[PDB]
């Protein structure tokens, strides 16, 4: 599913994105455009042999289990093609799991490098909400 912009940041409100761990609802919806353009069935494969899935881009080396990451974690307890799905649910509740270990939204590179300083309010501009 290719999300649209409000479509998308009404979801992840309904979900609890809104300002967790201090984290404004735009700096979400930025970071998922950039990382994915909004599509859920995004992949993308890193050097290491890991892989990123989904519309927050999450990897396989510490964060889901896609049977072709040798010595990886598994730490949100979900396969990675759970990640692919038009209910961003699963993406949800494990990236609340990846933003509260420490590092906070650095984690998402696309967002450090694209999104972070910015007004990310833009993002939900004109949303219904
Ligand atoms: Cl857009
Ligand atoms: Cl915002
Ligand atoms: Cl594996
Ligand atoms: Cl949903
Ligand atoms: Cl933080
Ligand atoms: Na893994």
């Amino acid at each position: 599913k290719v999300f649209g912009r409000c479509e998308l940041a009404a979801a992840m409100k309904r979900h609890g994105l809104d300002n967790y761990r201090g984290y404004s609802l735009g700096n979400w919806v930025c970071a998922a455009k950039f990382e994915s353009n909004f599509n859920t069935q995004a992949t993308n494969r890193n050097t290491d042999g890991s892989t990123d899935y989904g519309i927050l881009q999450i990897n396989s080396r510490w964060w889901c289990n896609d049977g072709r990451t040798p010595g990886s974690r598994n730490l949100c307890n979900i396969p990675c093609s759970a990640l692919l799905s038009s209910d961003i649910t699963a993406s949800v509740n494990c990236a609340k799991k990846i933003v509260s270990d420490g590092n906070g939204m650095n984690a998402w590179v696309a967002w450090r490098n694209r999104c972070k300083g910015t007004d990310v309010q833009a993002w939900i501009r004109g949303c219904r909400l």
